[PDB]
C-alpha cells in the first residue's frame, strides 16, 4: 500500500532475507519479474506475509547498488510512491521522484559532469483542472463541461459573453454565422432571442431557414440556428435556457449545435497510405484502416451537424501524408486522391524536400523521418491551406510522426489539436530510456519519446481506444503513465511529462465496419448467395481448397476464430486446449481461419514454426475430423458473412490472444452477434463486460477455460435461453459503446468543446507554450538534426 | 409594449379625447375593464390606432386627479412600467414606482401630514441569485439545483464543502446519521468511500445494511446509505461524484436521497378542520381536502425514502389546527383524532387562549383571528414538540393564518418553511389595500396583508398549484404580484415586496385521490352495485326522487355538468348555450347535477335565487327529455362511478365556469377518463392541454361554445376514434401531473433541496431576518392588539 | 482573565463564601463598589487569591436571584465577557449577551408575557472594516 507499509520489518528477518535476495544481482535494475520471483524462496524462509506480499506485488522496479535500494512503488492506479532502504538498517526513507532518478542515473551512466537539465511542466500545470479519481481517467469532457457551466454563472453579467464572444468567432465561406454583428451585452441577447422566439410561434414551423433569414436579419441574428423554423427554435431555446441557468447538459447540447466545424486535417505521415493492398507493406499496418473508417464516418457527422443547422457548405477532409516519387504501383506517388465512400474526403501527398529541395526520393523509416518532419510541415500548411480554403477548424494528429507534426502546424495556425498516438513505445521496451543511447542507432528514441512529450502536453485533447492506454491498470502502468517521470541520461530528466488526471484525456473507442460486419439478425444486406462458398470452406475437404480438416459430423454446435497466424493471437494454444480437454471434443467442433494449411513452402518462412506447430498439434493430438483449419485469407464481406453464419447455428468466437491491445475480432464478433470468449488481458477486459456481453478467459490457463466453454454450451438441451441472452448482450455492448457512428458524434462534439474551452483558457496557457517552444527549438531541433548525422 | 409607445402624438388629437374621456371622474381609481370601455366611444372618434389599443390594453390601473394622470403599465407577465401625462400639453415623464405610490397615496387620502414608511427588501435581496426568463417561474428548484452545484464547484475546487457538513447535522432518533467521526475534510471522506466502495465489491448485491454496518462503521461511516449493499454502492457512488465534479442532476439526486425527513408538522388554525362532517361550515370547505388527501401520499412517500436508506424509524405527521371546545355537532374538541388511511398521521388540535389565558371555547372567523395567533404559535410549539419526539423535520403553513403561525414556528424552531396560501386576498377585493381603511371592520385586511408580506418573504420555498397564481397572464397580474409594490395609507408602503424571480417558488400540482376518481377502464376496482343506481338516476323521472328531466333517448351521448347552482360556476350559461343551439340539441342530451332542486327555498337561501333563471330557461326552449336535471348532491363514492359512466357509454364533461383558478372537477373528470370541455379562465388554461388533454371552451361565447361541442361530437363514425384520443390524453395528462403521488415526490424532495439551501445561505440572510423581525414586532404586533382592543 | 479565571476554584471555600456575601439579597444588582466591597472578607476566610482580586476588579454588574448569579466581566478596555455560576455546585458557564440581558429582564421587570424585540445590528456590521 505503501512506505509506511513496509513497516513489515517487524519480522525484520523477512525484509532482510528479500533484500538480501534482491541485492545478488546479476542485475542492479530490476523489474517486476524478479522482484516478484525474488519474493517466493526466500519466502518459506522466513515467514508467510500477506503484507508483505501486498508491498512486493506493487513495486514497478528497483535499482540495486551500495547497501542501498531504491524501490519505486506504484500502489493505486496513476499513484507512486519513490523509497529507498538501507541492507542494514532496515528504515524505508521516503524520496522524491528526483531524488530516485538521480540515484538510477548515477547508478546506469556513473556520476554527472554537469547538472542534469530538469523539464518540469508542475509550475505549468498548477491551476488548471483536474479530475479527482482515477475511474475517471478518459472521461475528460464530462468534468469538463461541469466545470465550464459551473464557471459560467457569471452573473456579473459580463460573461458569459465568452459564451456570446466564441458565437461571434466563427464564420464559413466569410458569411458571419449566429450573430450579424459580435454583440455581447447579455441583456440585449436575451432580448433579440425573446423575440425571435415569439415570432416563430407565428410561423409555419417547417419553414426553411432561407425564407425566415432576412427577419432573423432585423433582429440581428445571422444564420447558423438551424434549418426549419423548428430547430431554430429548439438552438435559441438551448441558448435562452444557458443565459438564465448554465448546466452541463444543456451546454454540451448547445455547444454541440455550432455550425463550426467544417475542415477537417488527418496526418499520418510515414508509409505507404492508400486504399489498395492493406496490410502488407513497411509501417503500414492496419493503421490506414483506423483512419479511412474514421474519415468517412467523420464526413458523414460533419454534413449531418452543418446540415441541421441550415447551412449549405460542404465539409472536407483532408488526410495530408508522404508523397514518395518511388512507388511501384501503389498510388503513393498521386498527389491528390479521393476516398472511396466519401463526397469530399481526400488524401493529399506532399513530398519530403531537402533545404534547397530538390525532393527526396525513396521511402524513409519513421525511426528515421524526424529531420525531414520540420521542413515537411512548413509544405503541408502551405498545401492543405491551399486545398481547403483556409484554415482548418481541427488537425488530428496521428503516431509520433504525426502528433509532432500536427504539434507545429497547429501552433502556427491557431487551431485545435487532437492526437491519436495509437500507440507509445517508452512502455513497450523497458528500459529503453535509461538505455537510450544503445537503442539508438536502430530506433532514435531520444527523438521519438521527445516529440512524444512535445505533443501529449501541446494537445487540446488527447484521444484513445482504450483506458488502458492512459493509466493501463493496477498491475500495469498505462503508456502516456509512462512519460510522468523518466531520465534520458546525458540528455535530460522530467518530470511531471504528463498529468493522467488533466482532462485532455478523452477515451473514444472505434467500432464497427457496420457496413461489413452487423448482426445475423438483420432482415436484409445478408449476402445468403455468399453461403455456398461458406458452407464449401467449412464442410469440404482434398486439393480443392488450401485446408486440413473434413470434420463430419457437422449436427453439432461450433467453435470458429480467425487471425493472423502467430503466437500472440495465439490459435495453437486454442487449438492445444481443445485437444487436452475431451468434454470439449465431445460438445463441439473447431474452424480456424489463417496463415497456410498445407506447409510453411509456400510461404514467408517468418510465422514458420507456428505453422509447423499447428501441423504437430494436428497430427499428434489425432484432431482431424474435430477441427478444420483453413489457410486462406478470406476477404473482408465474406468473413463477415461468415460471422454470421456461426451465429446461428448457436456458435462461438474465441480469441484467446496472449494480450490484446484493443479487440477490432473481438468487436466484429459482437457485432455480428456471436458470443465471444475473449482474452482477459487487454482491451478485451474493457469491451466484454463478463457474463453480460461476453466472456473474460485466461489464455494462460487452458481446459480451465475449456470447462467454462463446455459449461456454456450446456443449460437445458443446448442452449435455449443463455446463448440468446449473451447475444443480445453483444449487440446490446457493441451498439451502445463501440460505433463508428458514436464515435463521430463524440469527436465532432469535443473538437467543438475543446475548442471553447480553448477560447476561455487560450491566454492561460502561455508560459506553457513559451516552455514547449523553447524546449523544442533547443532540444528536439539539435537531436534531429543529429539523424542528418 | 412600452412607455415610448405614447409617441402616438401622432394623431393625439385621439390621445386628448382618451384623457378627456378618463378624467371625467366618474372614479379617481381607473381599472382595467374602465380603462378598455374609453377606448370604444372614443372609437367612432376619431381613427383606430393600433398602437394606442396596445399601449391600452397594457394598462394596469390609473390614477387621475387635476391635469395629472399617472399610468401603471404591465407590458408582459411581470414586468412593469409606471409614467405621467399631463391633460394639456400631452408628454409623457417616466416614474420610480415610489413616485407613482406617493402620488397615489396623496390622491386617494390626500397629502400627508407626517412622511410614510417605505419597506424596502431591494437592499437586502440584492446578491442572491434569481431566474431571468419569466416563462421559468414557479420552476425554482432547477434553477436552485444549478446554482448549488455551479457553487459546489468552486468551493470543492478550493479546499472544502458544507455538503459534508450537512451531512452530518442530522440523526433521525438520537442516531447518528451518514457519517460516524464529525470529520469535515473532503480528501479523507473520499478514501473513506473509496475503500467502501471497493469492500462493497467483494459482497453480493442483496447484502442486508445490518451486516454491513459494523465493517462501515470501522471506515467511518453511520448508517442511511442503503438498505442493502447494492444502495449503499448506488449513493456512495454519488458522493464520490459530486465530490469529484458537482453537476445538477447528480447533486438533486444524492440531495434527494437523504435521509433528513421523519417528521411534518402541517398547519391549519383556521375553520373547523375535521375528517369529513366539514362541507358548509364556516370558514371550512374543501381547503381540508387538499390536507386530508395529500397526508396519506405525504406520509406513504416519507417512509419508503426512509426505508430505501435502511432507516426504520416511523415517521409522524402532524396536522396541527384549533381545539374549539365548543363542539357544534362535529369532532373538533378531540385532540389528538388520527388521519384515517395513514399509519402515523394526527391532527393535533390546540385550543387559543388569552393573556391569562383560560381556553376560548367559541369558534372565531378567520377575519378576526389575528390577535390569537402569537399566542396559539408558543401554546402549538410546546404540544407539537411534545407529540413529535422532537423538532419537525418541515413545517408547512396553510393561507394566511397558517403561513404566518409556521413564520413564527420556523423563526424559533430553525426549520425549512413551505408556504401554501392557496389564495391571497389582495387581487379579490379591488383596491383593498389603498381603501383598506374603510374594510378594516369585516375583513382586517390591515392583518392580513401584513401577515402576507411577512409570510412570503419568511419561507424557505412556497408551493402554489398553477402558474397564474404566482405571476398570472399577459392580461391579469397574479396573485403574489400584487403584493410586489402597494400602499396602505397611515402604515406604510411596500416596495420590492416579493420577488417573483425567486427560486423559493415552485409550482407543485396535487390532484386525484384516485381511490375514487380513476379510468373508466380498469382491470378491477370499478363499482357495479351503484351501476343499476346510476342509469336510474339520468333515465327515472317525476316524482319518485328529484326531478325534472325524463329523457328517454336510449343510446343518445351525454354532456355532464356537476356543480355549485351559484353565479360564477355558471350551470346557467351551459343551459343557455344548449337550449340556444339545435344541432348541440339533435347531438346529444345535457345532464346536471347541483343546486338543491327541486323546490326553490326551502331550501338554502339567498342566492341559489339561480334557481328563478334554472327553471326559467328550462322549460321555455322546452328542455325536458333533451335534459336530465338531479338536485342531488352525490355521496363521493358514487360520483365517482358517474365520471366512469359517462364514458362507455361515452359522453363528456363541462365545466362551464365564469372562471376557476384550480379546477379539481377537472382533475377528476379526467382521472375518469372522460374528454373534458373547460372554462379558458384561471387554472383549466394550465391543466388541459387543448385538443390533447381536453378542450377550452370561453363561458362567454355559447354560440361558438356549442358549436365546438357538436364538431366534436361529428367526427368520423361519431368519434371512435378522437373521442378515445383526447381521453387517453387526458388520462396521460393526469397521470403525469396532477396525482397525490406526483405531489409527494415532488414535496420530499423540495424540502431537502431547500433545507440545505436553508443550510448554506442562511447566514448571509441574517439582516432580511432581523428585518422582518423587526416589521412584526413594531408593525404587525400593534396591527393585531387592535383587535384585541 | 477571563470565565476560565474563576478556575479559583483551587481556593474553593473561597469563592462559594463570596458568592455567598453578594447573594444575601440587599440590592439584586450590584455595581463596581459593592462587588469589590464583598472581596474583603472573604479576604481573611480564606485566603488572598491575588487572582480573584483580579477577576472580581474586573467585574462590571452583577445580577443575583435563587441559586444563581450571573456576572458581567470587562477584562480589558472594550471587552465584555457574560457568564453565571450556581451558589452550590459552582460551574462557571459561559453566557450569551441575550441571555444575560434575559436574566436582568426577567429579575427586574419581571417575566414576559411577550417576546422580546431584540435590535441587532451585527449582521449589519459584519463585513465592513474594524
Amino acid at each position: 500500500i505503501d512506505t509506511l507499509a513496509t513497516c513489515t520489518q517487524q519480522n525484520r528477518d523477512a525484509v532482510y532475507t528479500l533484500l538480501r535476495r534482491y541485492f545478488t544481482a546479476n542485475r542492479t535494475l530490476l523489474l517486476q519479474s524478479d522482484l516478484r520471483e525474488g519474493l517466493l524462496q526466500t519466502e518459506q524462509d522466513c515467514g508467510q506475509s500477506d503484507m508483505l506480499r501486498a508491498f512486493v506485488f506493487r513495486l514497478q522496479e528497483g535499482i540495486f547498488s551500495s547497501p542501498w535500494a531504491y524501490l519505486a512503488l506504484r500502489p493505486e492506479i496513476a499513484k507512486w510512491e519513490f523509497m529507498r532502504i538501507h541492507q542494514e538498517h532496515l528504515i524505508p526513507e521516503k524520496l522524491t521522484i528526483s531524488e530516485f532518478l538521480k540515484f538510477k542515473e548515477t547508478v546506469v551512466k556513473g556520476e554527472a559532469t554537469e547538472s542534469v537539465l530538469e523539464v518540469d511542466f508542475g509550475p505549468f500545470n498548477r491551476g488548471f483542472p483536474r479530475l479527482k479519481e482515477s475511474r475517471s481517467i478518459g472521461q475528460g469532457v464530462i468534468f469538463l463541461n461541469r466545470k465550464l457551466s459551473s464557471e459560467m454563472f457569471s452573473r456579473i453579467e459580463a460573461g458569459h459573453t465568452s459564451l456570446l464572444h466564441f458565437l461571434g468567432v466563427h464564420a464559413i465561406e466569410g458569411q458571419q454565422l449566429m450573430f450579424s454583428n459580435n454583440s455581447h451585452d447579455i441583456h440585449a441577447v436575451r432580448n433579440q432571442l425573446r423575440q425571435a422566439l415569439e415570432m416563430l410561434e407565428t410561423l409555419d414551423g417547417t419553414t426553411p431557414w432561407i425564407e425566415l433569414a432576412p427577419k432573423m436579419n432585423q433582429l440581428g441574428f445571422a444564420p447558423g440556428w438551424g434549418h426549419n423554423a423548428n430547430r431554430v427554435a429548439e438552438t435559441m431555446n438551448m441558448l435562452m435556457d444557458i443565459l438564465e441557468a448554465p448546466s452541463p447538459s444543456a451546454l454540451e447540447e448547445f455547444l454541440a449545435c455550432i455550425p463550426m466545424i467544417s475542415r477537417l486535417l488527418i496526418l499520418s505521415p510515414h508509409g505507404y497510405f492508400g486504399q489498395d493492398n492493406v496490410l502488407g507493406l513497411p509501417d503500414t499496418g492496419g493503421q490506414v484502416v483506423y483512419i479511412l473508417d474514421q474519415v468517412r464516418a467523420l464526413e458523414k457527422e460533419m454534413h449531418d451537424r452543418l446540415q441541421l443547422q441550415g447551412v449549405q457548405v460542404e465539409p472536407k477532409i483532408l488526410i495530408v501524408t508522404r508523397l514518395i516519387p518511388d512507388a511501384g504501383d501503389t498510388t503513393c506517388n498521386q498527389r491528390l486522391e479521393k476516398v472511396s465512400g466519401c463526397t469530399n474526403t481526400w488524401i493529399l501527398r506532399v513530398p519530403f524536400r531537402k533545404h534547397n529541395g530538390e525532393i527526396i526520393p525513396h521511402w524513409i523509416s519513421r525511426f528515421e523521418i524526424w529531420p525531414h518532419l520540420e521542413i515537411f510541415a512548413g509544405d503541408v500548411e502551405r498545401e492543405a491551406l491551399a486545398e481547403l480554403g483556409g484554415h482548418p477548424d481541427l488537425i488530428i494528429g496521428n503516431y509520433s510522426d504525426g502528433n509532432l507534426v500536427a504539434t507545429l502546424l497547429s501552433r502556427r495556425l491557431g487551431v485545435t489539436q487532437c492526437n491519436i498516438a495509437h500507440a507509445l513505445e517508452k512502455t513497450k521496451y523497458l528500459h529503453s530510456d535509461i538505455y537510450w543511447q544503445e537503442n539508438e542507432d536502430k530506433y532514435h528514441f531520444s527523438c521519438q519519446y521527445t516529440a512524444d512529450l512535445l505533443a501529449m502536453n501541446s494537445a487540446d485533447f488527447i484521444v484513445t481506444s482504450t483506458y488502458q492506454e492512459i493509466a493501463g491498470t493496477r498491475e500495469a502502468e498505462g503508456q502516456y503513465e509512462s512519460y510522468q517521470a523518466f531520465s534520458m541520461p546525458d540528455l535530460y530528466r522530467v518530470i511531471h511529462g504528463i498529468d493522467l488526471f488533466d482532462p485532455k484525456f478523452n477515451i473514444v473507442s472505434p467500432g464497427a465496419n457496420a457496413d461489413i460486419y452487423f448482426p445475423y439478425s438483420d432482415p436484409n444486406r445478408r449476402l445468403h448467395s455468399l453461403i455456398p462458398e461458406i458452407e464449401s470452406l467449412i464442410f469440404d475437404d482434398a486439393t480443392n481448397l488450401p485446408a486440413r480438416g473434413y470434420l463430419q459430423d457437422p449436427d453439432k454446435p461450433l467453435i470458429f476464430t480467425m487471425a493472423r497466424l502467430d503466437r500472440i493471437k495465439n490459435i495453437t494454444g486454442l487449438v492445444e486446449l481443445y485437444a487436452a480437454s475431451p468434454r470439449l471434443r465431445s460438445l463441439a467442433n473447431l474452424v480456424i481461419v489463417g496463415g497456410k494449411i498445407d506447409p510453411q513452402h509456400s510461404s514467408d518462412h517468418e510465422e514458420q514454426e507456428q505453422i509447423h506447430r499447428m501441423h504437430q498439434l494436428m497430427d499428434e493430438h489425432e484432431l482431424d475430423q474435430q477441427v478444420r483449419w483453413l489457410g486462406m485469407r478470406l476477404d473482408k464481406n465474406l468473413a463477415g458473412e461468415l460471422y454470421r453464419y456461426i451465429a446461428d447455428k448457436r456458435g462461438i468466437f474465441v480469441q484467446p490472444a496472449l494480450f490484446e491491445a484493443f479487440g477490432l475480432t473481438i468487436i466484429e464478433a459482437m457485432a455480428s452477434g456471436l458470443p465471444t470468449f475473449a482474452t482477459r488481458y487487454g482491451g478485451p477486459l474493457e469491451i466484454i463486460q463478463n457474463n453480460r456481453s461476453g466472456f473474460h478467459i485466461d489464455p494462460n490457463q487452458g481446459a480451465a477455460t475449456a470447462d467454462l466453454i463446455a459449461d456454456f454450451f450446456e443449460k437445458n438441451l443446448e442452449n435455449p435461453q443463455e446463448w440468446e441472452r449473451i447475444s443480445q448482450g453483444a449487440l446490446d455492448r457493441v451498439a451502445s459503446r463501440y460505433t463508428w457512428k458514436l464515435y463521430a458524434e463524440r469527436m465532432m462534439t469535443l473538437s467543438r468543446i475543446y475548442g471553447f474551452w480553448k477560447f476561455v483558457s487560450g491566454l492561460e496557457r502561455e508560459e506553457t507554450d513559451r516552455y514547449l517552444n523553447m524546449f523544442y527549438h533547443l532540444q528536439f531541433r539539435p537531436l534531429a538534426n543529429r539523424l542528418a548525422h
